[PDB]
């Protein structure tokens, strides 16, 4: 590969899980279980292990609103650089809620609080 390997079809596959209690609460658990070590708690790359990798962990806060549910989901599923694909360990519910958590927090930090 030479970057992001994700099929456009699955990019438009919006995770069939309503962003709410289960997505955000449970998603936070799966997030703090795995993602925080590189993407951090504030989705800004606050991860301690994010300093011993090669590719940029990216500012999910800004990245997530610009990306689609399926796109982000597939990357957690199959992997994205130094992060292994969790699609074999985690189920759809785990990853789908992860994306909802990511999307919600990112958009919340992008929109709410910003007057410009
Ligand atoms: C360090 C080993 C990581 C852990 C742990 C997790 N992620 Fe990650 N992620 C990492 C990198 C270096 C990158 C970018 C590499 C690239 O090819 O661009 C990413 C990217 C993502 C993305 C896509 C964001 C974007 O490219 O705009 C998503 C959606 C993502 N990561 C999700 C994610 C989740 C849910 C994790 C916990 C289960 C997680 N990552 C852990 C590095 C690392």
């Amino acid at each position: 590969g030479s970057g992001w390997e994700v099929p456009e079809a699955e990019i438009h596959r919006e995770n069939p899980i309503p962003p709410d209690a289960r997505s955000l609460d449970q998603g936070g658990v799966l997030y703090a279980e795995h993602c925080v070590r590189c993407h951090g708690e504030t989705l800004r790359g606050d991860g301690p292990d994010a300093h011993d990798l090669d590719p940029p962990v990216a500012d999910l806060v800004e990245h997530a609103p610009h990306h689609s549910d399926g796109d982000l989901a597939y990357r957690v599923r199959i992997g994205r650089g130094p992060m292994p694909g969790f699609g074999d360990a985690l189920d759809e519910r785990d990853i789908w809620d992860l994306v909802n958590f990511m999307r919600d927090r990112a958009q919340g930090a992008a929109l709410a609080g910003t007057n410009g």
